[PDB]
C-alpha cells in the first residue's frame, strides 16, 4: 500500500457490529463453565495465567475490571519507570523474552511497561485463554463450603449500583479461582474480603508495613489454595495473612503468580510443579 | 381525529394543578391510615401488592423511592434482557398473562421488562392499591413490640438531609407492613436494618456468596412475618438471615412475594393460602 | 404449588449465563441492521414504537439509556400521580387499554404508572420489537446526506469516557430512526443537539415558557421527519423547533408519538395514516 | 402545666398526617389562580409580599425553593452580624418595629436576623399571605408576550433532574409576578435569565463592581414591570440592568421591595403610591 | 419619602465595614465568657433561650452553625406547611404570641415558619441575646470532668478541614452549655457524640422508631442536666437515651426547651420552676 | 527550662479568644480604608507588597484566599524543588537575602520554599504590612472610571454560595490595588476577569503557549496601571494581554512585582523607581 | 537594572528542565538512606527539623504531603491571625527571631505566619536539610520490632490509588523517624494510625476535648520515642494517647518539637538536652 494515496477495503457497519457480538458471545457461551478463572490482570495474575495456559488443554479466563490490564506493573515506584526483580526471579524473565540490567542480587527491566506488554503479547497469542477486560468480579460462587466460580458482571456497573435502578450480575462456574486482586483501589482485596464476610475465613489482617526481605519470600510461600476452589496470589495474599508489603519490587509477584498457577494445576490433576510430576 | 391537521381541545394550565393536587392530597388523607403498606416496588413487592390485592376488601399502598418502580426487574444479568423463572413460578406467570420460552426445570421472559409492565399494569388497574413513587419509608412506627406502619417522606428530602435545614416526615399508619427493599442501593433492607438499630432483633448478616439452588428454596422458606405487623419478602430475607443470593433468576421473587401477600392476609383476618382458607 | 412447602425445579449457574447471552447476543445480530430505530423510550417514543410495531412486517428497536424505560410518565407533575390527557388523545388511551376519568376537555389517567405500564407491557409482548435498556444512543450513523442508524454503547460507558480508558462504541444501522429523547437530563435531546453540532441544521432554541394551549397542538404539528432518515417526537421537537413547553400534561406526548409512527411507515413505503392508505 | 411532671393530651399518628395533607392541600387549590406570585423571600421579596397584603383583598403567594426563608438577610458582611440600613429607609424599619442604633445618614440594626424574623412574623401572621418554601420556580408562564405565573416544582426536585427519571413540574397562574430572585447561587437570577433564554428580553448583562452611593439609588429606580405581568426586584435588578452592586447594605433592598409591592397593586388596578392614589 | 423619586442619604464603604466589624468585635469580647451558650436555634433551641432570656440578667450565646436559624421548624412532614402542637403545649404559643386552630387534644398553627419567626424576633430583640449564626460548635471545653463551654469555628471551616491547610478554631467560656442539636445532618448530635467520644457517657444507641404518644412525653421526662455543665435538649435528647422519635410534631420540642431553659437557670443559682422558686 | 520537666505558665481559655478578636478586628479597622490592597501572595504579589512597604508611610494590605501564602512559589516543576531565576533578578535575591547557585545566565535557588519564606519572614515583620489570608477578593468597588478597593469574603464562603444562604461580602476601601493574582486555579486571573465582565476592558485572551526568552521580558513590560486605581501583576498580566506563559522560572513574577510596586509608590505621589525619584 | 527598560539574560527552556530534574534526582539520591525523616512540617515538625539540624553531622529530610507546608501554623483561630505562645516558650521565639508582643503568661506573635516563614527561611537554609513537599508518607518501614524509615509517595498519588492503575511507592531508609502528622484532615495522625493497624500499638483514642492548661504540658511530656526509630510529636501526641487537645494555642507544638528533635539526637547517639550532654 501507499501511505501517500491510501484505500481502505469498504465495510458495511452492521458487519462490524456483528462481527464483535457474534464472537464475545460464543467466548461467554464457552467460558460460562471454565477450568480456571484468574480475578485481576495485575502482575501476579498474568504470571498465574501465563503459567497455567502453558498446558495449552487448560481454559483460562482472566476477569479484570480495568478497562487496561497490568494492574499496578505500568510502572516502579513513584511514577518512575525501572522494574526491580530480585534473583532468581530473573531466570522468569528470561523464559518470557524479558531484557534486563544484570546486578548483583537484583535485575532492573528498563520499564515495568516492556515486562507488562511482553508477558500479556504472548498469553494472549494462546488459544486457551480469554481476556474478559472491564469485567468485574462482584462475588463468589460458594456451594456446600466450595468455591466454584465468580459472580460477574460489567465494571462500570458494579461500581453503580447506587446510581440507577437494580443492574443483576451474572455468574461464571469455574474449577478453580484464582484471586489476584492486589490491595490497592475500591476493587483491592475482593476475594478476600468476601471470603471474610461470608464466614468462610476469619480474618483479614491486611497488609503490614514495608520489609520487602522478609515480604517477598512470605509471600510466595503464602500463596496456596486458602479454601477448596480458591488460590490467592499476589498482594492479597499479603492482606489475607497480615504479611508485610514490599512496595516497589516485582519479584513475589512474578513467583507466587507462577506458584499459584501451577497450584491451579494441581487442583485440577495435571501434572504440576507442587507435586514434582511436571 | 386526523394527525395531519390536529387540535386538542382547550386547557387552562390551574385546572392541570388542581386536578392533581385535589387527586393526590385525597389519596395521601385516604392512606395515612390503611390496611397494607408494602415498601419496594421490585418483583418481590409488585407479586406481594398483587396477591394482597386479589382481595378487594383490601386496602393496599406501595411506597417506593425511586421514582420509576420495578426495582432490579427490568433487566437480567450483565444489561442482559432475559429473565429466567424456576418451575413452578411459571404458574405465577401464567395467572398473570406473561409468555414465556418454556425448559425443563425453568422457562425463560424475553424481557424481565414484560414481566415487570404487566404484573405493574394489572396491579394498578385496580381501586384498592395506590402506588407512592418518589416516596421513600425512612423509618417504621413501631408502638410496644409491634409495627404499625412507616415514616415516609419524598425520595428526594430522605436523600438530602445533608443539604437543607431539616424537613420531618410524613406518617403512615398500617395494619400490617410488607417490607421489600432488597439489599441493592443506598435503601437496599431500609426496614431490616431498622430492625436491628432499634433493637427489635440481634443482626442482620447481609447476604452470602452465590448459589441459586440454596438460595431460592431459602428465600421463600425464611419469608415470615419477622416481627408482630411486618412481613420480609424478597431479597430483603437473605440480608437478615443470611441467605445466599441468587443472582439473576427471578422465581423466588414472585413467589416469595406471594407467600408475603398470603401472610399478610392471613394476618388480617382474611381467607388465605396459608391456612388452607383461600 | 405449596407455599408453606416450596421447591424450586433445579437449576445450574451456567444454564442461567448461557440463557441469557445467547437470547441478548442473538437479539443484537438481528437489530445490527434493522427497519427503525426508536432512541428514548418516553411517552413518546413508546408511543411511536406502538403505532410502527402495529405493522409485522416492521422490526422495531427501542434504545433506552436508563435502565428503567418509561422517561418522565410515571409521574404528573411535583411528584404527584395524576396524568392529564387532553381531548382526542383519550381514544388512544381507549385503544391501548387504559381506563380514565373523563372531564369535559380531557380525561385523568389515575396514575401516570398505569399508562406506560399499560402500553409498555402490550408493546413488548409483540415478536418485531426489541428494548435495548440500560443502550445509549451516542451518536448517529450520518452517510452523504442522510441519517442510516445509532452509534450505541452501555449507558454507563457513555456517562464514564471520563474515568476510564477509552471504550469504543457499537453501531445499529437502520432506515429510519425516531428520535424521542426528551429535553430533561443529561440526555436530553441528544439526536437534535448532534444534527446541530455536525452542521446538519442551524440552531437549536430550546423550549420555550409554559403554555398549554399553544405548545401541544404545536409539539404535534411539528413532529416531523426532520432530516432524511431522522423522525424527531416528543419534548425533544420543542428543543429544536423553540416551541414552548407544556408541563404535566401528555397528550401532545402520545400524539407527536402516534404521529412520528406512521411518518416512520410512510417512509419505508407501508400503508400509513399520513396518505391515508392504512 | 407542670415542667417536672409534663403529659401531652394523646395523639393518632394518622390525624397528623391528615392535618397537614389537607390544609396543604387546599392552600394549593386557592393559590392554583393567584393574584401574586413572589418568587424569592429574601429582603427584597419579603419587602414587597409586606407591603401588597397590608392590602386585605390581594392574594399573595411566596414561593421560596430554600427551606428558611430569608435570603441574604440572616447576616452582615463577612459573617458579621449588623445591618446597616441608609436613611430614609429607617422609616420602613419604624413601621415594621425593628430598632436601631441611629447615626447619621444611616442606622445599624443590631441583627440582620432580627429585621428578618420581624418581618416574617407580621407578614405570614396575615390571612391572605402564603408561604410555599422548599418550592422552586423553574419556569415561567408566558401566553402571548405577557407572563402570567410560574412553573414550581419542589426545590429538591428542580435541582436533580439529572439524577432521576424525569419529574415534572407543577404550575400556579398569577395576575402578576414579582420576581426577586437575588443574584447568589444556582437559583441566582432565575426570573430574568429566564426572561432572556426565551427571547423576551434581550440582554442580561449581570450587576456591576460595588459602588453604593450609585448602586442603592439605581436599584430602586430601576425596579419596574419588566415585561406584561412580572416585576423584578431587588438584586436581580441588578443582574437584568448591569447596575452596580452594593455588597452589605439593605436599604436598597427594602425599598425597591416597597416599591415593587406598590406597583403589583398598581398592576392589579387597585389603590397604590406609584399613582399618588393610595 | 417618595417611592417615585427616592434618594439615600451618602455613605462611604469603609463606614459600614468598620460599623459591623466593631459591632462583632465586641460582641464577641463579651460572650467569650459567658452565662449561658446554646448550640442549635431549632425549635427546642429557640424555646430554651427564649426561656433564659426572661431573666434579662441572663447572658445568652446562640451557636447556630446554619447561615438560617431555625432548624427543621420552618415546615412541617413532607414538605406541607401546618405545625401540630398537642395540648397543653399550645400555652406556650399563647405566651409568644403566636395564633392557632384549636382542636380537641392538638392545636395547628398554620405554617411552622409563623412559630419560628414569632419566636426568634421576640427572643433577637432582647438585649441579653446574642446569635452567632454560620458559627459551628466543633468540641466541648471540658475540664476535670466538667463542660465548661464550646469550641467554635465559622461553620464552612468546620466543614472544610480536608480542603485546606489547618484552620484552629476558637473558645467560648459558659457556666452551662444547652446542647440543642437535633438528630439530622452531619452536626446532627454533635454534642452528645462527642460526650461519648470522649468518655463522659457511655452509650448513643440512637434515637428508635417513631412512636408519638411515647416520644413526647419521654423527651420532656428526660431533658436534664446529662453531666455537670452541660443540659441536652430536644430531638439530641432522642439520641442519648434512645427514646423514640416523633416526626412531624413540635410541643415535646417546645416543653423539652422551656424545661431545659429553667434547667440552666438552677444551674446558675437563679429563681427556677424546677425548684419552684421562681 | 527543662525539656525533661516542662511546665507552661497558667492560661485561660477567654484570654486566648479575646486576644485573637481584639487583634484581627482591630487590623480589619485600620486596613477598611487604606493606601494598597495586595490581592495575592504569590511570588509576584509578595515581591510587589515587599517593594512597596519599604516605604513606612504606606499601609499595605495583602489579601491571599488560600490558607497559605506563597502561591505556585513553594515547587519549581514536576513538583521539582529548585527555582530558577534569570539574572538580573538575582539581584533582588541578595537584596532579600536569598542565596543561590550561580550560572552564567540564570541562578537557581536550592528550594523555591526558601525564597517564598525569606520574602515572606522579611515582609510581615514590617509594622505598615498586614496579610489576611483565608479571604477573597470577590470583586472591585469600581466608582466612575476608577477602582478604589476590593469587595472582601472569608474564602470558603466566596467558594460555598452554591451551598448556603447568601453571605454578603465585606468592602476594603484602597487609594491602589494590585491584582496578582496568577492565571492558576478557581480564583485564577480574579481581577482581570472582572474587568472585562464589567465592561473596563475588551478582552482577556488568556495566556499562549509557552516561550520562556519571550514571556518574562513581556510581561515586566506590560506590568501597568491597567485601569484608573489598579495595577496588574504577576501572570495575570499575561491573562490580560494573551502574553506566552513562562513555566517554571520566577525571574518575571520577581520583576513584575517590584516594578508594580514602584509604579504603585508613583500613583500615590512618593518618591519611585518609575520616575527615578528614589 | 531599569525596571522601565528590562531584559532578563538569555535561557533556553532545556536548561530549565536539567537543572530541576538534575538537583532533585540527586536529593533523592542523597535522602533514600539518611538519618532522620520528619514526617509533616507544621509547627511541631518544623520546630523538630530546625533543632535537630543545628548538629551539622545530622541530615535531615521532612517529607510534607502539602505543596505549602506550615501546617495548622498559618493562621490562629476562627481565621484570625495572632499566634498565641505560653511562657516560657517564648526564649525559643527568641532564638529564632521571631518578634512577639508580650503579656504576663504568654506572648502574642501578630501573625502566625510570621513564626512559620522565620522558622522556615532559617531551617531550609541549613546545607544538612531537605524539603520534600507534595509527598506524602503513606507507610512506614518496619524491620523486626522497628521503625526503619518511611514508604513515599506523591501527594496526589497517595490520594487518587481509587482513580488510577496501581502507582507503588518509594522508600527512604532512616535511622529515626519522627512522625509529627497532627490530627487534622485526611492525612491527620497517619503515623500513629498506622502503628495500630500493623499491631505495634494497642489504641488510638484520638484527642479529647479541649482543655488548654492540661494538653499543653501534657503533650510535651508524652512526646517519646513511641517504637524502636519512631518518635511522635505535636498534635498526634494527642491522639495516640489520648490527651485533650488545645486549640488555638502554639506553645506545646514548639516546645513537644524541641523536645522531639532532642530525642532524635539522643538516639542517635550524639549530644543532646535529653541527657545533659549538650
Ligand atoms: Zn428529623
Ligand atoms: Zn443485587
Ligand atoms: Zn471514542
Ligand atoms: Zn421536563
Ligand atoms: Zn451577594
Ligand atoms: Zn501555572
Ligand atoms: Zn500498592
Ligand atoms: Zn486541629
Amino acid at each position: 500500500y501507499d501511505l501517500n494515496a491510501f484505500t481502505f477495503d469498504p465495510i458495511k457497519e452492521s458487519i462490524v457490529s456483528r462481527e464483535m457480538t457474534r464472537r464475545y458471545m460464543t467466548d461467554m457461551i464457552t467460558y460460562a463453565e471454565t477450568d480456571v478463572v484468574v480475578v485481576g490482570a495485575g502482575s501476579a495474575g498474568l504470571s498465574a495465567a501465563y503459567e497455567i495456559s502453558k498446558n495449552p488443554n487448560v481454559q483460562v479466563a482472566i476477569i479484570e475490571q480495568s478497562v487496561s490490564p497490568g494492574g499496578g506493573a505500568w510502572l516502579g515506584g513513584q511514577l518512575f519507570s525501572a522494574m526491580i526483580v530480585r534473583k532468581p526471579a530473573h531466570l522468569f524473565l528470561d523464559e518470557i523474552g524479558v531484557a534486563y540490567d544484570e546486578q548483583d542480587t537484583y535485575v532492573v527491566v528498563k520499564h515495568a511497561a516492556l515486562f507488562t506488554s511482553t508477558i500479556m503479547s504472548k498469553l494472549l497469542a494462546r488459544p486457551n485463554v480469554k481476556l474478559f477486560n472491564a469485567v468485574a468480579a462482584e462475588d463468589l460462587i460458594v456451594k456446600g463450603n466450595r468455591v466454584g466460580g465468580v459472580v460477574t458482571n460489567w465494571a462500570l456497573v458494579a461500581q453503580n449500583h447506587h446510581t440507577q435502578s437494580c443492574m443483576d450480575p451474572n455468574v461464571m462456574e469455574a474449577k478453580i479461582v484464582v484471586s489476584s486482586c492486589g490491595h490497592d483501589g475500591p476493587f483491592g482485596a475482593t476475594g478476600v474480603k468476601r471470603l471474610k464476610s461470608i464466614g468462610m475465613i476469619d480474618h483479614v489482617p491486611g497488609m503490614k508495613a514495608l520489609d520487602m526481605n522478609t515480604a517477598e519470600d512470605a509471600i510466595v510461600r503464602l500463596t496456596r489454595e486458602v479454601v477448596p476452589g480458591m488460590i490467592v496470589t499476589g498482594m492479597e495474599v499479603a492482606e489475607i495473612d497480615g504479611a508485610p508489603r514490599m512496595g516497589p519490587t516485582f519479584g513475589a509477584m512474578m513467583i507466587s503468580g507462577q506458584k499459584a498457577g501451577q497450584l491451579a494445576l494441581k487442583a485440577l490433576g495435571l501434572p504440576n510443579a507442587i507435586d514434582g510430576t511436571l
